[PDB]
């Protein structure tokens, strides 16, 4: 039962699928581990920290000669040839958005587990890589906003005068948004949050933020109605005028991101304001967003549209993601003997297994339990 | 007469301005008018528009120099000194001890110069003390830079994928900048430790929830180095601020201490402009050690928080002018019986009045 951890080859990727701490965990599961030399370097894990944990260091493509491969990103074209039949690959895959990739992997006679396809159910939280990464992205967004902001986040009284706190608006109070709210509140900002779902109001309020209400037959139809989208954009246009920081997190995989902050709203903001657009990978929630870059408007607003926020917390992201993969493996390897049993009676194994022994098993059916 | 000019700064990479729209409002309340050179506030995020809304006039050329008072951040350059008209009062950083030539050229202009670096450090002068204002910004920004460069959470957190511990931060020197760094680090949720040679700061440090570290001349030096060497193995972030007793910065953190730290640690060295407290520091840069520690040696931390630095510095200048202008009629009066004014006045109508007589 050999687990191989390759170096991530997607350009600019700093994360690794295992850390020294998760390797000790994979050994308790009955596996051995080979890590490719240099794989943890950008996440601050050198070869000898892996050796200290109990892994073997290997060079070249020797790492691909293992029963299981743990990666962050999907194998590139030139890495797919290196998968041997009967190998089990665990990575992000995003099957719905990549039929070309799913074809290439199936002709390799491998089993594939997509970390993006973990069922969003309670018992799967400890394996939920999308949530791990979003929590990191939301914290990091505020670090990125503080770095570009030219004023204090924190209110204080100095001998040279009383400094007000920064005002922060967070749009979307899913996982990334809540993490941004938490970080901004920790820095002493006045934080406001909008989310279309009213159920999240007590979460937001407990983390110290104001839940923004709109002016203004089922819920779905209301949030899609012209009236709601008008009230929502007016809310944002008005907040834009008085806040210093906006974090946007409205992202659904595979769909272009809704433009909730227009050129005109950003144009009305105080100079030196910052917008961190966490939907930049799908085009961004802000019309000024240039994915991969910081764009500064003519009125002096910095629109941050980096799409690799977890990769800018690479040590943390590798540790949490790696822990997600460990927790998946605990499920796969119940008796702790280095043997993967891919059991489709377990709903989470079923949800994540998108290829099995050459046969595409994605998509999983709706979960329905007796 | 009663006109204050706010020039655009000329020093390479200077992002600050000596007034904001807010301080402009206050300067008009003291009976002055205000001319701001176009673009002066741009890098600090103060548009010409905001100055005009505050009641300033925007001027183009050396027009700004045709004012009775000039407020700047940095000392005037040669080609600037020649535009100063006799009887003008210049207020800026000057650093007379390091710049005897500049002092002479300003004197020949028959001007009055108040050096914001020469504010006496007595309590009633704190509202004018530009050095504290900037040290406070630098301590905050140091932590902002550390969090930006650091690859782990500062903030302790319980997640579904594990309980993450908080970063451990050691601050060396708990003066104005170290205290600001302590505060910023606390705000981010870190475990903070601090050392100062002055035991009187102990109670301030402890009241911020930080650990004041204790020891175990030259016996003092080595026990201090020994504490730092032990802490360097346990902590993730070091912010180091020990600077200007009247001297190059003491090397408190050696190459061997940095080589000992966990990979991905950050050192922010705020004493970099005097050669730094850290042996790996490269002034004006980040240097990454072979073992993965980022040693931040920026010497312009205040310029990296330009809006805040301009606002506090500019308020410092308003507070100096409230001293010099008690009647609020746009009129400077220099009173040498007031030791704060005696200290800050380095030239008075063409005569060099620095150094001021000794004080306590
Ligand atoms: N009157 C007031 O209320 C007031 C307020 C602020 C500052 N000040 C004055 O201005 C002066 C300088 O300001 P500052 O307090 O920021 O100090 P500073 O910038 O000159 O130095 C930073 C701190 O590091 C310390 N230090 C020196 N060598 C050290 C070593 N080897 N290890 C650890 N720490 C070391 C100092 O004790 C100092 O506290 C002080 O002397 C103070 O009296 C006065």
């Amino acid at each position: 039962g050999r687990i191989g951890i390759p170096r991530e080859r997607l350009t600019n990727e700093t994360r690794v699928a295992a850390t020294p701490k998760t390797v000790e965990q994979l050994l308790k599961l009955g596996f051995t581990v080979a890590v490719e030399s240099g794989a943890g370097q950008l996440a601050s894990f050198d070869d000898k920290a892996f050796v200290q944990a109990g892994a073997e260091i290997v060079e070249g493509n020797s790492v691909w000669q293992s029963e299981i491969i743990l990666k962050v990103n999907a194998p590139l074209d030139d890495e797919i040839a290196l998968l041997n039949p009967g190998t089990t690959l665990v990575s992000f895959i995003w099957p719905a958005q990549n039929p070309e990739l799913m074809q290439k992997l199936a002709e390799r006679n491998v089993t594939v587990m997509a970390m993006d396809s973990v069922p969003r159910i309670s018992r799967a939280q400890s394996l939920d890589a999308l949530s791990s990464m979003a929590n990191i992205a939301g914290y990091r967004a505020i670090v990125e906003a503080a770095h570009e902001f030219g004023r204090f986040f924190t209110g204080q009284i100095t001998a040279a005068g009383k400094v007000p706190p920064a005002k922060v608006m967070v749009i979307g109070a899913g996982v990334a948004g809540l993490a941004a709210i938490g970080a901004a509140n920790s820095l002493g900002a006045i934080v406001r949050a909008f989310d279309t779902r009213p159920e999240v109001k007590e979460q937001v309020q407990s983390m110290g933020a104001e839940f923004l209400e709109l002016d203004f037959g089922d819920g779905y139809a209301k949030v899609m109605s012209d009236a709601f989208i008008k009230a929502e954009m007016e809310l944002f246009a008005a907040q834009a005028k008085e806040v210093d920081i906006i974090v946007t997190t409205a992202l659904i995989p595979g769909k272009p991101a809704p433009k909730l902050i227009t050129r005109e709203m950003v144009d009305s903001m105080k100079a030196g304001s910052v917008i961190v657009d966490l939907a930049a990978q799908n085009g961004g929630n802000c019309e000024y967003t240039v994915p991969g870059e910081i764009f500064t408007t003519e009125n002096g607003v910095k629109v941050i549209g980096y799409t690799d926020l977890p990769g800018r917390l690479p040590t943390q992201s590798s540790q949490l993601y790696g822990t997600n993969l460990v927790n998946l493996l605990k499920l796969l390897c119940k008796e702790k003997d280095g043997n993967i049993t891919v059991d489709f009676d377990d709903v989470v194994i079923r949800g994540v297994t998108v290829i099995r022994a050459g046969e595409i098993t994605w998509p999983a059916p709706p979960i329905q339990v007796s």
